Protein backbone atom coordinates (compact mmCIF):
# COMPACT_ATOMS: atom_id res chain seq x y z
CA UNK A 1 0.00 0.00 0.00
CA UNK A 2 1.17 3.88 -0.66
CA UNK A 3 1.63 4.04 3.14
CA UNK A 4 3.64 1.39 3.24
CA UNK A 5 6.40 3.41 1.17
CA UNK A 6 6.35 6.55 3.08
CA UNK A 7 6.55 4.31 6.74
CA UNK A 8 10.02 2.64 5.47
CA UNK A 9 10.99 5.70 4.46
CA UNK A 10 10.74 7.48 7.75
CA UNK A 11 11.89 4.29 9.63
CA UNK A 12 14.93 4.36 7.28
CA UNK A 13 15.53 7.97 6.35
CA UNK A 14 14.44 9.45 9.47
CA UNK A 15 12.71 13.04 9.20
CA UNK A 16 15.55 15.51 10.04
CA UNK A 17 12.93 18.55 9.66
CA UNK A 18 11.24 16.96 12.78
CA UNK A 19 14.61 15.72 14.06
CA UNK A 20 13.58 12.29 13.96
CA UNK A 21 16.58 9.94 13.62
CA UNK A 22 16.23 6.89 11.69
CA UNK A 23 15.39 3.43 13.42
CA UNK A 24 15.55 0.63 10.57
CA UNK A 25 17.98 0.34 8.88
CA UNK A 26 19.81 2.15 12.07
CA UNK A 27 23.63 2.30 11.27
CA UNK A 28 26.16 2.86 14.28
CA UNK A 29 29.38 3.92 12.94
CA UNK A 30 31.50 2.20 15.73
CA UNK A 31 30.58 0.95 18.99
CA UNK A 32 33.17 -1.16 21.53
CA UNK A 33 31.87 -3.29 24.02
CA UNK A 34 33.71 -4.42 27.58
CA UNK A 35 32.95 -7.80 28.62
CA UNK A 36 31.29 -7.16 31.74
CA UNK A 37 33.10 -10.29 33.35
CA UNK A 38 36.81 -9.28 32.46
CA UNK A 39 37.92 -5.52 30.93
CA UNK A 40 40.95 -7.00 29.10
CA UNK A 41 38.04 -8.43 26.28
CA UNK A 42 37.11 -5.52 24.02
CA UNK A 43 34.65 -5.86 21.21
CA UNK A 44 35.09 -2.86 18.89
CA UNK A 45 32.90 -3.25 16.09
CA UNK A 46 32.17 -0.89 13.41
CA UNK A 47 30.08 -0.33 10.68
CA UNK A 48 26.75 -1.61 12.42
CA UNK A 49 23.92 -2.77 10.71
CA UNK A 50 20.56 -3.35 12.72
CA UNK A 51 17.36 -3.89 11.09
CA UNK A 52 13.76 -5.14 12.76
CA UNK A 53 13.20 -2.37 15.17
CA UNK A 54 10.29 -0.99 12.19
CA UNK A 55 8.25 -4.32 13.84
CA UNK A 56 9.22 -3.79 17.51
CA UNK A 57 6.24 -3.72 19.75
CA UNK A 58 5.67 -1.54 22.87
CA UNK A 59 4.33 -4.61 24.66
CA UNK A 60 3.55 -2.86 27.98
CA UNK A 61 3.27 1.11 29.00
CA UNK A 62 3.56 2.13 32.98
CA UNK A 63 3.15 5.72 34.42
CA UNK A 64 3.42 7.37 38.17
CA UNK A 65 2.06 10.48 37.80
CA UNK A 66 3.96 11.08 41.79
CA UNK A 67 7.08 10.31 40.27
CA UNK A 68 5.99 11.79 37.27
CA UNK A 69 7.81 8.52 35.78
CA UNK A 70 7.56 6.37 32.50
CA UNK A 71 8.00 2.55 32.08
CA UNK A 72 7.94 1.21 28.27
CA UNK A 73 8.79 -2.69 28.29
CA UNK A 74 10.45 -3.24 24.64
CA UNK A 75 9.71 -6.76 22.40
CA UNK A 76 11.71 -6.54 18.86
CA UNK A 77 13.22 -9.48 16.70
CA UNK A 78 16.67 -7.77 15.39
CA UNK A 79 19.09 -8.65 12.88
CA UNK A 80 22.51 -7.15 13.50
CA UNK A 81 25.64 -6.79 11.40
CA UNK A 82 28.93 -5.60 11.39
CA UNK A 83 32.91 -6.12 11.51
CA UNK A 84 34.37 -6.72 14.49
CA UNK A 85 37.61 -6.68 15.97
CA UNK A 86 38.30 -9.13 19.56
CA UNK A 87 41.01 -7.28 21.30
CA UNK A 88 42.65 -10.01 24.28
CA UNK A 89 44.50 -7.34 25.33
CA UNK A 90 46.01 -9.54 28.27
CA UNK A 91 47.22 -12.01 25.96
CA UNK A 92 48.45 -9.44 23.39
CA UNK A 93 45.42 -10.81 20.57
CA UNK A 94 43.39 -9.31 18.04
CA UNK A 95 40.74 -11.43 16.08
CA UNK A 96 39.21 -9.75 12.57
CA UNK A 97 35.75 -10.41 10.77
CA UNK A 98 32.75 -10.31 10.65
CA UNK A 99 29.91 -10.69 13.12
CA UNK A 100 26.00 -10.99 13.37
CA UNK A 101 23.44 -11.81 15.46
CA UNK A 102 19.54 -12.69 15.45
CA UNK A 103 17.56 -12.67 18.37
CA UNK A 104 14.41 -11.04 20.03
CA UNK A 105 14.92 -8.80 22.70
CA UNK A 106 13.30 -8.02 25.82
CA UNK A 107 14.06 -4.56 27.15
CA UNK A 108 12.45 -2.08 29.70
CA UNK A 109 13.30 1.69 29.28
CA UNK A 110 12.82 4.12 32.52
CA UNK A 111 12.00 8.16 32.05
CA UNK A 112 11.22 10.99 34.03
CA UNK A 113 8.75 13.67 32.42
CA UNK A 114 8.49 17.19 33.46
CA UNK A 115 5.43 19.14 32.01
CA UNK A 116 5.58 22.40 30.07
CA UNK A 117 3.70 25.12 27.91
CA UNK A 118 5.23 26.37 24.82
CA UNK A 119 5.11 29.84 23.56
CA UNK A 120 1.11 29.76 22.66
CA UNK A 121 -0.23 27.92 25.05
CA UNK A 122 0.54 24.39 24.19
CA UNK A 123 1.28 21.98 27.17
CA UNK A 124 4.15 19.23 26.46
CA UNK A 125 5.69 15.57 28.04
CA UNK A 126 9.30 16.76 28.47
CA UNK A 127 11.52 13.47 28.26
CA UNK A 128 13.78 13.19 30.68
CA UNK A 129 17.69 11.15 30.14
CA UNK A 130 16.24 7.62 29.88
CA UNK A 131 17.52 4.02 31.00
CA UNK A 132 17.22 1.10 29.09
CA UNK A 133 18.02 -2.30 30.66
CA UNK A 134 18.46 -5.53 28.53
CA UNK A 135 15.95 -8.27 30.37
CA UNK A 136 16.38 -11.08 27.53
CA UNK A 137 17.92 -11.68 24.81
CA UNK A 138 16.37 -15.25 24.28
CA UNK A 139 18.81 -17.94 23.32
CA UNK A 140 20.45 -15.91 20.32
CA UNK A 141 21.70 -17.13 17.13
CA UNK A 142 25.00 -15.63 16.34
CA UNK A 143 27.49 -15.80 13.26
CA UNK A 144 31.36 -15.36 12.70
CA UNK A 145 33.36 -14.91 9.47
CA UNK A 146 35.25 -18.28 8.87
CA UNK A 147 38.51 -16.80 9.17
CA UNK A 148 37.54 -15.53 12.11
CA UNK A 149 35.68 -18.60 13.63
CA UNK A 150 38.77 -21.01 12.56
CA UNK A 151 41.38 -18.35 13.71
CA UNK A 152 39.41 -18.43 17.59
CA UNK A 153 39.69 -22.69 16.77
CA UNK A 154 43.42 -22.26 16.40
CA UNK A 155 44.25 -20.09 19.13
CA UNK A 156 41.56 -22.56 21.22
CA UNK A 157 43.58 -25.73 20.52
CA UNK A 158 39.73 -27.07 20.28
CA UNK A 159 38.14 -28.13 16.71
CA UNK A 160 34.90 -26.83 17.92
CA UNK A 161 34.15 -23.23 19.86
CA UNK A 162 32.78 -22.62 23.81
CA UNK A 163 29.87 -20.49 23.74
CA UNK A 164 30.35 -20.31 26.77
CA UNK A 165 33.61 -19.18 26.77
CA UNK A 166 34.68 -16.09 26.46
CA UNK A 167 34.56 -13.94 24.06
CA UNK A 168 31.64 -15.45 22.95
CA UNK A 169 29.86 -15.18 26.07
CA UNK A 170 30.03 -11.80 25.66
CA UNK A 171 29.13 -11.66 21.92
CA UNK A 172 26.27 -14.32 22.62
CA UNK A 173 24.99 -11.81 25.40
CA UNK A 174 26.25 -8.39 26.40
CA UNK A 175 27.92 -7.14 23.35
CA UNK A 176 23.79 -7.79 22.01
CA UNK A 177 22.61 -5.70 24.94
CA UNK A 178 25.01 -2.96 24.27
CA UNK A 179 24.00 -2.71 20.75
CA UNK A 180 20.21 -2.99 21.39
CA UNK A 181 20.50 0.11 24.39
CA UNK A 182 22.20 1.83 21.20
CA UNK A 183 19.33 0.92 19.10
CA UNK A 184 17.02 2.30 21.79
CA UNK A 185 19.00 5.90 22.55
CA UNK A 186 17.35 6.62 18.90
CA UNK A 187 13.19 5.20 19.75
CA UNK A 188 13.11 6.85 22.94
CA UNK A 189 15.09 10.06 21.39
CA UNK A 190 12.56 9.75 18.51
CA UNK A 191 9.64 9.89 21.45
CA UNK A 192 11.34 12.79 23.36
CA UNK A 193 11.39 14.92 19.71
CA UNK A 194 7.93 14.17 18.60
CA UNK A 195 6.56 14.79 22.80
CA UNK A 196 7.95 18.83 21.68
CA UNK A 197 5.96 18.67 18.76
CA UNK A 198 2.86 16.77 19.69
CA UNK A 199 1.09 17.65 22.91
CA UNK A 200 0.70 15.76 25.58
CA UNK A 201 -3.42 15.21 24.97
CA UNK A 202 -1.89 12.92 21.95
CA UNK A 203 -2.00 9.45 23.95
Amino acid sequence: SSATEQFLEKTSKGIPQYDIWPIDPLVVTSLDVIAPSDAGIVIRFKNLNITGLKNQQISDFQMDTKAKTVLLKTKADLHIVGDIVIELTEQSKSFTGLYTADTNVIGAVRYGYNLKNDDNGVQHFEVQPETFTCESIGEPKITLSSDLSSALEKDSGNNSLEPDMEPLKTLRQAAICKIAEACYISVVHNIRASAKILPASSF
